[PDB]
């Protein structure tokens, strides 16, 4: 049987911090989708789905976290019918395998107004059969990724927060939990495009605590990866509870998301990690004042 | 023989609900065509909303037409009528043809089908009926700055104007808009065609063991928001979706069988009700 | 070539108004293909919201010769490929030195032009060079220039018509005696069935009438009738009636056709 | 053996009327290239003829003219190569003459002027031999020239007679690139038409505008005569129009019209045209 | 086992002076970088590395030098996108085992600020997509070093170092002081897309040219000004004798061209514009050059065989 | 082996009348040159850029020079330009390498040509459309009239202490061109910086004028001496004659391309009169060239 929501809830819980909104709407939307392939095999249509996430708040992750759980051929591509050859070989020439795929579409709120392929994903994220054989786009389901990145400003310009005199991050997550199809036909989409794509769901800008989730939560969270680097040089990286605070902040501030952990981590660690590579050191500690740059990180010696 | 347009408009009304004085205009025309098929080109041009049955009323003309039919959106779509739909190349000719988004060099080449021609063999295309469609995103707004003037005091030109060109607008001889819906659509268009949203949603909590009840009341309400987006027919689907999310999360394996739905629930005042075991 | 008396037979049949324009087309292009058959073509501007389009094509279904409509290679297809450029080129919305030599050989020289437009205040501009009635002015009308042409294209643009613009009352005749007048048409295409169509000769009075306040030209007659006869298109069928009839305050959307 | 001077100057007399000085350059400027061409199989350079016309001049005729005689590949036009491979097409590919020809460049008077400045200058896209001239109308070099006629600010055929004084100072301050004007290092000025130039033209010329209609009246069975005071009469309301001999056409067509009609079917034998009918009091009494 | 961090430092030290910040990233990231290819064979996934400085000065000389002490293929391109995974497949004698190890270098990234549409498309390459190289080829372990040199870049840290600032609030040492401070926002700002910026996470600062550095760079490294001018006199078989305070001179001199180690060599080359012209068959034994010499007061002197 | 520096300047010399700065320079980057491409088969290029107030030198430098080269050259105005040289040199790539590369009206220039040729003079490899070529040993001369420079020279010249906190001088202040004010013209400073050597081409004098029409190679006056040799008469000048055109040709202020412009205008009357109508010779004195005089022809 299809696995329920709440398996797939489970399943996508363990790789990216929450976003449960997104996570059920996935959760949902793809046990609908294997559902209805089990009836289908009146007409079943499709609900193409729409993800607003900004930058570095796991997007593709999300879909790449699926797909490692997708018992359906699925098909990865980013802003035509070699997407689909992507998924035809993918099938290896079962037609009627991919004619029951779901597609990704990456950075969506790239493309803004070329617009002839928004004009030309009407008819493609509306079912039309289409060769390389032939196959029909009716039931692919699409889920639409992107920054859309003044669609915020579009938000608070519809929402009338930006009028001026006399008349009758948590902001932003406020905003983007209020999106309309308004403003994503405004950040450049031709209405038609927004008209499909009926579901939409906003990923919520990442929190304090949620950074410093990801420090430690995930499967490959960004410390894990560290100290094995520093493994291999006999090396044990051990940092204090306390410092992961000021980091978080610190990654917070430079506004570019998770991946942003890195960049603050990279410069911390740069003097251990030049200093390191023969140099009879067994251990390194980090600790809440080399997160604050007042003191050199703390060497363990034989 | 063609059937009158008042028995075609039986077949249009199961499924486009409010458009019956263009859907009027469409099968008169057909008529008229298949009354020129023997013994003035009938070619059409449908305009206005998305989401508003443009492409349903193409789609369900040809689910009564004998003929073969090909629809398109802006030279080998005929060969995709001839190919699957065409043994017979007076029915070729007999085709019926969509051109919708037509409103978004081919106008030039489109002048060589809008009178016709033989733009293997190249059959002479004037038999084809060319109807066409598309959003003339705008085409309001010349026409409110024609139609009315800043009095002050105290007491086909307008489609030539939206872009297209004039030996254009005159080619397809015969032109419809269509209503913008209202909540005497939306209403109907909930459960009255085959096919519907509610129904199907129905039909998608019964495989899981549930009835889902959604009252006149709930209707009532969800018309109201499902047209202040312009979506239309779609408005009813992302607001169906964004209400029914959490049963739908709750309903499997659950041992739930039945929810219910208020003004309220819709206004947000109240979780789903859940009935269960 | 045929005499132009012959070819003023032709076109007098199919736009009864533009009696004056008539003769200048006519026998302009008599002599034209006189000398081919022997020589400077001289390129024609037509002054239009009465059937430009509609005459270019009553000269083009006379001469057979290549015709192609441009809006300001199809030729050689509207030729079939096959004379070789003695045909006529329409150009459209005339109302610019780029197509000077293609207007000269570019070949193209032997080319005959028919270029078109509403010169929207040449009225005004005649009414500067002389410091039905606008018709009667522009049957007056270097002056070109002043409205605002290019020197070097009027140069190319020796020969100028008037077009009888107002067509006040020839829509009436227009309706009724050219070869295939509107009204003629919907009887052929109510009375291919079985059902009477009469239109009372003062509902013509109305319907002209209506297309001129309007502002309307020519074009506009076949869309404003179909409204009067969509209904009547929509009742007639299925065995329902046969006799029908229209009326002049049918027109004045008063009341409905008449039945049995 | 290039033909003289004096050969093609009166062999140019034939086609167009009066304007000896700047046909007297331009058969110089030939016999010039010939000469070279012979010469150079030092190694003398080009000198490009720039030709200042009003509008209506003949300078596009004149040119035809030239090519007429010369049976020089030519070419006119106003991408870079878009002209040279019209040479290339026309010279039938002559690889000697393509080298050797003769282009016209038209109206004439930034991006474009500095891409062909080194089209002028011999270069490849073969330029090196190519004869360039050129044509252009700079309306108002001469109120630059007036501007230059020697202002002073601290303590028609005068017309002609000032576009005679034309020097490269004016036209550098008329907006044309320095480098693009040294390249033409030849500059001409047509006569400006007076009415006796206009009467020549319809009697002078091999193809004048009056042959050309007389004889197709003479193609029915019909004739065409006119006065000589009609003729005069058409010249004085042609210049009063401000048109040039473009416009010459267009007047002499409207007096013809109702004769054009009337005569065919055989119906009258010869056609008269007097000063009352030029100014349109009066139709032409056919016979 | 790979190259220690060590020996890549003082491997570069030869040819490029100074800047042991830039060395020491460097240093540490090709050593990282095969580390993640003995580990993918817990995920290890790539620091993608910035090269931001003044004109020229030692930007590219760094990754060349670097490039010839790599064992991996690499290539370098100026900013189709087709071309990045077409030269290094290329390069790597088409070994796509070897080549999807690779480290790329990109120059005059700057130049492509917001042009925006070319940032998009290299986002794929940047983290990870496979590429249409014919065969479709993997980008996800490739190191990219992007190289600018971000001209006025300084104009938008110094507005956002509040040395640009508004209300009450209450050039060389600023210039590599400012650039000491250079922010994430400051990339943004200057018109380099919000997301381009995210995934360039190592942002390197590359010190102005100090006039003692200039010094050094006379005579010291590899390839120095001076060797190559005695070179091309000794193919003339002549001597040229610079005093050490000539050098100064010259380095004060090419300190006020703005225009760094490329203006050693215009006012090296001014000066010995006669000599070279006079020496080849002159029977010229050697080539004085004193510091008024350089300051134009004297003729440069000749020593006749 | 190659060439001394000195005989590239006696060479020149004998094409161009002045400018024996600009023809050093080019001789010793020429002889720079020739001893790189051995040493390199390290060293490193200095290209060149030449300011040529307008109808002077520069076109004519490059065409001059051009003929001593035992390597390939290309004049042109982007891997158009790789395109060029590579066709000169026959296809050979070890020769084609060597190549030497004019690269026109660098004043037209407009950022983005600038910063696309940057890899080009540092040396990329590039390919023409395919044959792989490494333009690392492109010698690249530039050619541009910097226009107004001098104003904004002068301005840098005239501004300093002018603050209250503190022709003739167009060649003179032409020698001192810096960096800061080929930056300032719009030239991107990385575009400056691989372009060390700059060589500042003066305006012409009337001596010069005067040398021009008689000393040199295909000078104009024997050119149209020899064209009408051509049509077996002479053509005989006074020395005293030339000394007014030059003057004349300063008022037109168009250099060398005003010369040919202003004696043609002369020789009209003795072109058309002379052919076949026989004249032994025609005397052009000052008179003449005055415009007070009509050219005086001798009969037999
Ligand atoms: N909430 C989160 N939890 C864990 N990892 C995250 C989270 N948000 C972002 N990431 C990280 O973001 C990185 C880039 O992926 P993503 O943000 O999806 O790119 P984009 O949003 O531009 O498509 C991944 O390495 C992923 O680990
Ligand atoms: N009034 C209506 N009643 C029922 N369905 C409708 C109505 N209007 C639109 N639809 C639905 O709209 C969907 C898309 O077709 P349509 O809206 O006609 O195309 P377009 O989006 O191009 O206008 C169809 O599935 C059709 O069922
Ligand atoms: N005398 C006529 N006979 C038949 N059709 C006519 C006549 N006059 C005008 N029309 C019709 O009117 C339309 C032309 O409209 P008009 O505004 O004149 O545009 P155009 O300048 O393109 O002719 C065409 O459909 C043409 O057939
Ligand atoms: N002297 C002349 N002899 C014959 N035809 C002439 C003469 N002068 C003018 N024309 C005619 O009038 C026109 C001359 O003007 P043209 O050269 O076209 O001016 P432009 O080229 O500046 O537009 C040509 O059609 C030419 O035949
Ligand atoms: N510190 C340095 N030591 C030696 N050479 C240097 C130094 N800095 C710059 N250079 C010179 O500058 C060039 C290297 O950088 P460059 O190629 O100018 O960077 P870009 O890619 O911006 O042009 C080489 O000519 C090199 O000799
Ligand atoms: N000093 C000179 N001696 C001889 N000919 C010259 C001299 N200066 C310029 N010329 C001539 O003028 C042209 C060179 O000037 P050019 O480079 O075209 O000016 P610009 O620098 O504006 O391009 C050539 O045709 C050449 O014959």
């Amino acid at each position: 049987p299809p696995p329920p929501p709440k398996k797939i809830y489970n399943y996508l819980d363990k790789y990216v911090v929450g976003q449960s909104f997104a996570k059920k709407v996935l959760s949902v939307a793809v046990y609908n989708h294997y559902k209805r392939i089990y009836n289908n095999i009146i007409k079943l249509e499709k609900s193409n789905i729409l993800l607003l996430g900004p930058t570095g708040s796991g997007k593709t992750l999300l879909a790449q976290t699926l797909a490692k759980c997708l018992d359906v051929p699925f098909a990865i591509c980013d802003c035509i019918e070699s997407v689909i050859a992507k998924l035809l070989q993918d099938a290896n020439y079962n037609v009627e395998k991919a004619q029951q795929g779901i597609v990704f579409l990456d950075q969506v709120d790239k493309i803004g107004s070329g617009e002839g392929v928004q004009q030309g994903l009407l008819k493609l994220l509306e079912g039309t059969i289409v060769n390389v054989v032939q196959v029909d786009t009716t039931n692919i389901l699409f889920v639409a990724s992107g920054a859309f990145n003044g669609l915020d400003r579009i938000i608070s310009r519809r929402k009338n927060e930006k009028y001026l005199g006399f008349g009758t991050i948590e902001e932003k997550d406020r905003l983007l939990r209020h999106v309309e199809a308004r403003d994503l036909i405004e950040f450049g989409m031709i209405p038609e495009f927004v008209g499909r794509l009926p579901v939409v769901v906003p990923l919520h800008s990442l929190d304090e605590k949620t950074l410093v989730q990801i420090l430690t939560e995930p499967r490959n969270a960004v410390i894990p990866q560290y100290q094995a680097l520093f493994s291999m040089d006999k090396c044990e990286l051990n940092v204090t509870e306390d410092a992961l605070k000021a980091i978080a902040r610190l990654a917070l501030e430079r506004k570019t998301g998770a991946r942003g952990l890195r960049s603050i981590m990279e410069k911390l660690l740069l003097e251990p990690m030049f200093e390191v590579p023969n140099s009879d050191i067994v251990c390194v500690e980090v600790d809440k004042e080399v997160v604050e740059g007042k003191k050199e990180p703390g060497y363990i010696r034989a």
